[PDB]
Parts: C-alpha cells; structure tokens; sequence
C-alpha cells in the first residue's frame, strides 16, 4: 500500500501521472504539443522548516533564491539578476527578444512592470528599470505582512501580480498570477494561483519558490511556516518530454530539504543570500531533457 | 453509495462534509465562529447545459442571474438591482454603510470600483456610479472574448477583480477576486479563484454565477459549455449553520438544472432576463433553519 517517506512528493508524481493518463492532448502558443488537465491542487507541509524542492528531479536552488529576493527587492532589471549568476530571464530581456515585441527604444534587460513592481509599486506608472519608484503605487507585499501581523484571521491576505493595465509593458505575463496567505494558530500558509505550469520544469520552481517566500514572511511575522497550496489553471507536460517524466514517475522520493536562516532580520527586506541556508538537498541523478 | 444521479453535487456535500470533520475553528472577523479549511478545489460539469444550481438547498437564482447581467453592464450601481427587486447589495450601499466607510458624499447604492468596474474598466479612474467610462481602462470581458475566439490554445485568458489601488473605494473588497478560461475539442471551461467562502449560502451562489457565465461566453464565442472549476482559498462553514447542513448532508441529490438562451445574442452585452430559461429547477424542502 501507500507508505511514503515523502508523500507530498510522491503525489506530486501522482499528480503528473494524472495529466499523462487523463490529460486532453492540445497543441500550443509554439506548435509544440502539450498534454494538460485543466484546474489541479495540491498540498505541501512547510513545518518543521520543510521546502518543498522535489527530490526526484532537481530543481536549481540557486535560481529560485536569488529571483525571488530580487521579486521583492522590487527590481525589473534583468542584468541586477545577471549579477547574481542567474540567467534565467537573460533571454527575456536582449536586444532581439525586446525588438520583437516592438521595445525597440528599451535597453537591454529592461523587462516591463513585471512581478517585482507589481509587488511592490501595483498602480504606479512605469517609465523604465532605473527609475525610483517610491512611495508610488501600493506596496502589497508591505500590506501583507500588515495584515498578517495586525489582522490574522483575515480572508483578505492577496498580492497579485496581474496587471491588465501593464500586461502590453511585460516581456511576458505574469505565471504565478496572485497568492492568498492564512494564519492558522501561529502558523502562515499559502496558496498559489499559478495559470499555467510545466510540470517538468516551470511548476517545482514556482513550488520552491512559494515555499521560500512562505518561509521568509512567516520569519518576519514571529510565526511557524505551515502549509503551501499550490492551485494550477492549465497544468501541462510537453509531448516531447513523457519518457524524462516516465523516469521521473518510477523514483521513490528521498525527505525534502530544510530551510535555515542564520541570522536575524528587521524585515522582508532585509534578507541576503548568504544567510538562507537548504540542508540535505539530496537529488535522484539527472534526468537529460529535450 | 457510491454512485449518484448528480456526482457533482455530491462531492459538494462531501466538502463541506470534510470541513465538518477536518476544519479548524476560528472566530472571523465578523466575531461568528466558523470551521475553516485553507485550499479546496472542486469540479462540476457542465456539458449539455448542465449548471450547477444546488437541489438539497435552493440557491436563489433571480439574484444570481440579475446580478451577473449587471456585473456584465459594467454598473456599480446597486439601485439598477434593488430596480428589479433584488436586494443582495442594499445593505452595503445604503447611507450608513457608506458613511461608516467615510464615503459621506456618496449617494446611496454607489458601491464604488467594484466587479462590473473591474471588469470592463480595469485601471480608469473612478468618479461615481453613474459616470460613463466608455474606452477607459482594459475592457477584460471583451478582451477573454477575443482570445477565447482567436487564440483558443492560450494559458493567459485570464480576468481579475483584484485591483490593489482601487480597494478602499470598494463598498467590499472582491471575494470572487478572479477566473481562468480554457478551450478544448471546443468546449469552454472556467476556473473561479475564490479567496473566501461561506459554504452555506455565499458558494452555491458562487457557482451558480460562474456557470452561467460560462454559458454565455460559451454562447457568444459559438462553443459549447465544458467544466467548472471552483477553487476556494478560506473554505468555511458558519457554527451556528452547523445543524442546518447536517440535515442538507443526508439528502440525496436530484440532477442538476439545465440553462436555455431562447433567442441568438449579438454579443455578450446583448442578454436579457427574458431569453435565459432555467429548465427543471427541482429542489429539496426549505430547510428548518435560516
Ligand atoms: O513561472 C513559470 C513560468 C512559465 N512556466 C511554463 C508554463 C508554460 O509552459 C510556459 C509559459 O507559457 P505561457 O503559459 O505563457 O504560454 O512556461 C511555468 O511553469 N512557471
Ligand atoms: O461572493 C461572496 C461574497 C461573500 N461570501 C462570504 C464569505 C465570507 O463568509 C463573507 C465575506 O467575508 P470576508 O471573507 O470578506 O471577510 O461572505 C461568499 O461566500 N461569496
């Protein structure tokens, strides 16, 4: 029967098992073929200092840590993230990929008013990636941590990062589209709206990465991390990566990571990269993509 | 058993069954105990015409669909619905309720930038409830439209009624807050993110007004209705409607309505009360309590 060490991770597997066996076979923004079930949910345990970074296909940590401190720092200058030794927003960001989408008179990096302004400056007019937006727009993940704080047993605990105003600006549209936190007995939990989500790549990073934005805000409120709900529109495999999946599907999940802060923080703002600490990220060996 | 004549309704009455059992007990900001599970998805379909109308506890339909012609119109005028004897909004656009907000220049039933704004005019400026806001802000409504009859493959058909910047105008904040649209094989699906819902009497007609939505999108784009998707971030029962919902537990099922459009529509502004037939809406006795 069903004894897991991990079992979020193992139905994370179920859940991709799911697509593929019940999934509608579609074709694509690209061409490419998808096979994709329509509205999906599920649950990941953030106690104890549990980050969900699935075990049977690794997921780059240091991708997810240095894009969401660089979310909240507000920024949407993709070269500040270069700098960090992340290159996943590189190609979203140069000369042909600006062009092509008629920014022509935008400099290199300059990615819109996305996720990061969004958060941090919703409903101020934006100019470019260098300009000081203080005290413009409202700061949500500032009123989050508000109400978090000031009223727990709120059902009104939203940061969005869908823009329509804004949606033409964005190099592209926003994926986690909005989250909803929850106070339940001293613990924070989450729950994820993401629209669209590759389950091979895309979805256990916006996993990962709401696990840690989780984490963080639960420090800087004086609570315990509880649990992360992670709700998908279209969720989707590729039709070119079933056979990565299917090796995927046949691992028995090893324990999550755990993550440590090692040190003090006065607020969201205040955390560095070296002061996140993942112990005992232990990886099933790789699996080669297509 | 384990086989029903309407499936979906009865895995409704298992959820709330599993909050029952499973919730946690809170005292909300109303001061009323609720028992509360974070993160619920469930489905109903509604292929064939199918729309989810609750039988085991009537839902009160002439205020569903009044309400979604009027949220469709654009209005934030709640004396357009009291005009057609529905009264779900009075409370909270009449003179104390305003004032209490610190809206003392406002005359009764202006509600503010709530849904019908949002909707189709996402990030205009508002004045009142009887200001015309024609090519201002994005018209979301008509834009899913577009993308729903061009671009069917798309994963961003998305409309939001959370507009951070327009909040404290609100009369309240948006509690359905957004909804994914999805094609397939030509049948239109939709997927409700609902940040707060009161299972008793606040969901059912959640439901009910985004399956009719469905339909009528459905309609206009010239595809036929497939699932929706209901997805709820603080899913709770009231404790003093506890009794009343036992007794709703151990009724059985009867099938679901199904919804009729008597006459062609030139657009999704061109809906009336008149032309959408409810065929068999049977339902179980009222229930003892409220
Ligand atoms: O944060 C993200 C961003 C993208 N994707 C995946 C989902 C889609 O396969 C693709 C984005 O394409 P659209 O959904 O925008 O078409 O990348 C994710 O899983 N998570
Ligand atoms: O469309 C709606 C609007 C309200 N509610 C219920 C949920 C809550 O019980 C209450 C609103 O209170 P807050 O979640 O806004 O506190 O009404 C719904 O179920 N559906």
């Amino acid at each position: 029967q069903q004894v897991h060490l991990n079992q979020d991770e193992y139905k994370y597997l179920k859940q991709v098992e799911q697509i593929l066996r019940e999934g509608t076979r579609r074709d694509d923004r690209t061409g490419t073929g998808t096979i994709s079930i329509f509205g999906m949910q599920s649950k990941y345990c953030l106690r104890n200092g549990t980050i969900p970074l699935l075990t049977t296909k690794r997921v780059y940590w240091k991708g997810v840590l240095e894009e969401l401190l660089w979310f909240i720092s507000g920024s949407t200058d993709g070269k500040l993230l270069m700098e960090k030794n992340v290159k996943i927003w590189e190609k979203n960001g140069d000369r042909a990929f600006l062009d092509n989408l008629g920014f022509t008179s935008r400099e290199e990096g300059d990615l819109g008013p996305v996720y990061g302004f969004q958060w941090r400056h919703f409903g101020a007019k934006y100019v470019d990636c260098h300009t000081d937006y203080s005290g413009q727009g409202v700061d949500q993940l500032a009123e989050v941590i508000r109400q978090i704080k000031e009223q727990p047993d709120s059902r009104r605990i939203i940061m969005s990062a869908w823009n329509p105003s804004d949606l033409g600006q964005m190099v592209l549209p926003p994926c986690h589209t909005m989250c909803q936190f929850y106070v339940d007995n001293g613990e924070l939990s989450c729950q994820l709206y993401q629209r669209s989500g590759d389950m091979g790549l895309g979805v256990p990073f916006n996993l990962a990465s709401y696990g840690l934005l989780t984490h963080m805000i639960a420090k800087v409120c004086g609570l315990k991390p509880g649990t992360l709900v992670h709700t998908l529109g279209d969720a989707h495999v590729y039709s070119n990566h079933v056979d990565a999946l299917k090796i995927q599907l046949d691992r028995e999940p090893y324990a999550f990571p755990k993550i440590r802060f090692t040190r003090d923080v006065a607020s969201i703002d205040d955390f560095t990269s070296d002061m996140i600490a993942l112990d005992d990220y232990k990886c099933h060996p790789k699996i080669p993509m297509d």
